[PDB]
């Protein structure tokens, strides 16, 4: 079987990444965890000086160290045991550089913390990396009210706009240039066509935006970091377009998906080409009321997303347990997509989620979504156990459900264009030994 | 709330009502009959009734006895009272010459039903006795072609009559012209009202048919009410209304070889060019207990001429292969639609509980039928190898089908569904609850 | 399998009687069938000169033949062709017999035929025996207004109660003396202290009271009967206090209980203690909305009732399937009640009913009711599927429902002081595999 | 709405202490966080510096600080950022103070934190509480081989016994001495008659016996802890005679019951008379194979448990979700007590249960157990789904269970003098509208 292939095939390429055996401290480069002092400079200082040597570790000790982004180079360790806080004015972010605003690649704001083409890279300790954003800084920028817009003040929207249609046209990347005079939040932790990275430890709070977004990244292990960071798209982990990847024994708190797994949007994401493909996602806890997913594929899967294996997690509160979205804009596929020996209680929305309508978007590109697995998932509460909706020309295939317990939902089964099997399933006052539909159907 | 299913029975029950027959009686026993179960009553029966029509109609008593006969021929405004037995002669040559009938849904000239009455208009069989017509492994069924049934290898049967008269249809051979009968092996019908008005069969116990047991055709205002069918021989149907309008069959008991009370309306090309649909048809309060059944309520599979308007209500059946069943294919053209099956019994169900099929003897034609709206509701079932198995075409799926207030338990399948759209609301199947099920397309679930 | 075992047993001490090959015509002793000429004289000289030789058959050829009772001896055969109809006034019914009223010994009215200790006894034929009783004859002396009471006229209340106090009392049944002048009304066929009796064939319409009533008699075949009278305690067939009796392919409509069990009232029940045992009911057909109960035992079960089997008999239309009836008046038991693969439907009380309550009444004999067995139900409709009451000083005991399906019904299980047991039982949406209680109980 | 009004009750009443707003370090009193230095000294200065000014924080910093057992003061907050590690010598646990075992009240060693008549304190940060108890220190003194007893060696059994008599014979408190030369186990954080208590964001591992223990305690929050302790009676929180508790946000894994609800042991209990009541629990996930109860009342309730709200948990792979127990030694009552909204997954012995006969051991004071009430639970597992055994002369009263679904049980209903009543409930897909029962059953 496919499962234990799959993760067995993830396990033989994932692996630490060799650090030399250097390490420095950086208070020596007149850094003070005062919350005051900004230690941009010793940051600089320690990590080019580690580089010139061939690497290493830069320890930060205990108490709050102020700095705008963190630029790494290859062959280095952040080791956090105190707080790193960032400095929410977005000039200390300039100038811009070559990053990703929700699938499509642009010239923009700095990353909070930043590595480009970098090999062996490693963040670690059991510190805290807090971005600063709240009501008052980067999050207005979303434009809800919720999170601090109001009437008179600047938003993404129209630089969203602009940029979706810079990659509709297939202007050249270098053309793409954002960053003062315009709206788009940078992502915190993102390694960009970086080989080797290790993210464990530590935890992360006051997110501008996504958490940690790895992009057309090979070999990334994730473990037992803490996600809490509730604000307009605080996404938990975006893998995009990678490759052999471990996420384990981490807990989420997300103000948006949780684990969402990625290949760039559209026009821009079918230019690159490239999937993200044999992801692990096991051993994991989220508990987290404003979680639109659990684990989630899309909507950016214009590069394809295939052979993901999430095992053996915990879901509390969410809104989503597994959550798969696309539309005829995006074209791609997601497929071999494995949801297993999972439990997720008290679900808000949707316990299993297949939309090919996100966002009421068309076009002419139709995506490939087919072979999802569940099997042996507890589940509870819900206004759907399962929500599966294809298109006319365009069904979701070969859809399995086996061993599986949801109690409580409202609707048991809305499928629309779409081919659903059922094996052992119980439903509330239902229970399936087999089923098999193909076509239409509601059953509560 | 409003149901068309009441609304229906209504109209049904406005245009049903007993025939008037004529205060005149006269005994079988005055015209040289015997009831010793020996001597031929034959002209007994015939001169009986040309007395009775040539005083304008009236009752004919048969009394206890076993009166042997041929083939009794019926007139307008004559009551057929049977207290003893009427036991018919099984020689084909008395059956003869041949008359206006119909074998499995197309006309011909053929043997005598041994009960007929052609063009006639208040005519009724009555009375606690019992119509034999002394079918057996010996007589009659070996013209089938089945072993268990008594036919010999080597020894004629009706498939090739039956396949010449299909290609007399398609040909557009006038009826006229359709001649068997002597030399050819298709069987008569046992009871055969032909183009009849009000028309009405009580009482009667109705054993050993040849083939089918009941069967107005083309016939308005029929009541078939407190009889008793008991016969398990091939194409032993019990009551078969063909092109009929306004008829009830109520309080009646069926064990039966084939299906028990089966809708008609002739068969591919014949039953086009009659164009005439079974319609307003109520069946309620009877009650079927037979092994032997094929379906107790069935829809086809001659329904040419269109099938509308049934309502099935308080019937009980036991043992039965189907509870309900609607057969057609894209030879027959023609349509089945409003089709009420409501507050119905049925326990120990062995094949399908409810079962619509438009794939009937795997033929394939140019002519769709339409099969819609078809409506079960307050049933209560028990056992089969499929509780719902509904099968359409890719290009003609059966459509409207609500089944609501219902409980199936100990069917092995609960749903088998190909190129179909079916709806169930409050419902349990196998234990499991459904408030809505609704499914188009293809589905099995178990 | 204790079903099958008395069944055996029952089936090797019933045999039909021998009649000595001899007949007679009831037209050779001056009847006619004409419906107006009084029979009466004619049964009893055929009768006589059938018994004068030793017995045989009398032949009751087709037409309407008015008569007041019909007196049978031993070793006659009457046989049925026509129909029999009783003059329906009362006199005709006198001098007064040795009988019982609802479980009580007395001289009343003679039933409409009767036989006192006769062996070799049959009534045979397709004919119609027609009690003539209605609205303006016997049912009026019930009481009630439904069958023709009239306010100020009398009915059998009086006389009832009377009866009841003279057996409480040890009244010598010889000092009983009802008939002229009380309104107790006959059964209609009864055989008193009988042995090897028959009866075959015919339909009994217009009833008085109980149809078919044999008592303290042995080796009873009721065979191919019909009952057809829903009047006032119409029961259709009552043993009482009889061993070894068939009952089979019989069809009922009755204004009562279709087929009751019984052996006596309170102290004469006890007095003459002898029960209802070895009684087999099979293959037969009750179509009745006016039916009480399809099988029943009691209330008179003073005598005791055991060894029953009711198997492959269908009920439609009926008040109740099994009811068991008594209270503590009585004294008693009713055991080993074996009700086996039956089917019931469109019920409308109780599918299965068991009261220690009945008629409001009270003593000091608490009765034994247990060991009752209930395999291969298949039933539909109900107030109650399952409604079984005792006493607090005496639950009912021993009572198992197994592979059975009740559907339709709107309670499942009212238990009120009993021990029940259920097996593979379904009803509704509820399954049992195994079912035990011991107390009170409601199941919805 | 009687489980709304008892949990605004307790939001009335419930409250953060107040804490000076003074620090001091533990480092500024010759305290070293290497692991091996002895802070005995240290938290004992600081506290009585912090004291004599009138309260205040202590910091614990970052570190592993070996300490001897720590007496709180009034007005006190202990702010553990690093590891409290204690050292497992059981003479530094002495001299012996005011402290109870299994609910009954001695002199012993003392807890590892312990308060008595304290007010207004607090045990916060994100830290550790590490009892070092294994299967070489304390945990052998329960007597079992599992956990490290050698045969030949001393246990707990002989001084429990004792401990027994002297309480039922009534010897005073003061006169019953244990500590050394004795084999009963303390428990780890005990607040003793205190008001005004908070316990947050704490991890507890490795205890000798229960972990968070007021007792006689009122205005009690418990937080944002994690218990991590798989050892013998390694409860997690056990509130004992305590009056407006909150229990919420916590985490447990715990080697007995999760969260226990008790008021002390047959005749000290009695003679105390004070019931633990208004204990509101909620939010809180057990993840927990060797749990032997998610929330459990008793076994040592003599003073009585009432009112206790516990709603929104959720409980994984725990032997019990809702477990009450007893027996006829103990008097006292167990009632009002709601279990509402809860999820538990993968039970694996029984997910709702009563027991009257604890130990089996019986006497003369039959306890009153009525009034438990369970609304909108989702449960998977177990041997039994509902399991209810009372006694002949004391059955389990007024017991409701509605809106609930239980699947994969084996045994559904096991009942033994009791009164159940269920309302809308799905076990095993077999549905009840109602279902009440009094008496004896078992439902498979």
């Amino acid at each position: 079987e496919l499962a234990k292939k799959i993760e067995e095939e993830i396990l033989n390429h994932v692996r630490e990444p060799q650090i030399p055996d250097r390490e420095v401290n950086l208070l020596d480069f007149g850094a003070r965890g005062d919350g005051r002092t900004d230690c941009s400079e010793s940051f600089k200082r320690a990590i080019e000086e580690l580089s010139k040597q061939g690497g290493g570790r830069l320890i930060v000790p205990e108490g709050v160290f102020l700095t705008g982004p963190i630029h790494l180079k290859s062959n280095i360790e952040l080791h956090v045991k105190g707080t790193i806080k960032f400095i929410p004015d977005p000039e200390r972010y300039l100038p811009v550089v070559l990053t990703r605003f929700e699938g499509i690649e642009l010239y923009n704001y700095s990353p909070l913390v930043y590595a480009l083409d970098c090999e062996n890279v490693a963040i670690t300790g059991s510190g805290v990396l807090d971005g600063s954003a709240d009501n008052e800084h980067w999050w207005p920028w979303k434009g809800k009210k919720d999170f601090g817009w109001k009437e008179g003040l600047p938003n993404q929207q129209e630089d969203v706009k602009k940029l979706k249609e810079m990659a509709e046209r297939g202007t050249p990347v270098e053309e793409r240039v954002f960053g003062k005079g315009h709206y788009l939040r940078p992502s915190f932790v993102q390694f960009y066509r970086c080989r080797n990275v290790l993210v464990e430890g530590v935890k992360i709070i006051n997110s501008p935006m996504w958490c940690i977004h790895p992009v057309l990244s090979e070999n990334v292990i994730i473990r037992n970091i803490e996600i809490s960071s509730t604000g307009p798209n605080n996404d938990g982990i975006d893998p995009e377009s990678c490759k052999y990847m471990l996420i384990e024994k981490c807990r989420f708190d997300t103000g948006d998906d949780s684990v969402v797994i990625k290949s760039g949007r559209d026009a821009d994401g079918r230019r690159i080409g490239v999937p993200s493909e044999y992801i692990l996602v096991r051993d994991n806890l989220v508990i987290s009321q404003a979680s639109h997913g659990g684990l989630v594929i899309g909507s950016e899967m214009s590069g394809g997303v295939r052979n993901v294996v999430a095992r053996n997690n915990v879901y509390m509160n969410v809104e989503r347990a597994l959550r798969l979205k696309t539309n005829s804009r995006r074209g791609g596929y997601m497929e071999n997509i494995f949801f297993i020996d999972n439990v997720a209680v008290n679900v808000s929305e949707e316990v299993i989620r297949i939309n090919l309508r996100y966002d009421n978007e068309e076009g002419e590109y139709l995506p490939v979504v087919r072979s999802v697995f569940v099997k042996n998932l507890k589940a509870t509460g819900g206004k759907y156990a399962v929500r599966i909706e294809g298109l006319e020309n365009d069904y979701v295939k070969d859809i399995l459900i086996s061993d599986t317990i949801i109690e409580g939902a409202k609707i048991s089964v809305l499928l629309e264009f779409g081919q659903l099997g059922m094996e052992n399933v119980i439903m509330n006052g239902s229970r399936f030994e087999k089923l098999y539909i193909e076509g239409k159907a509601l059953l509560k």
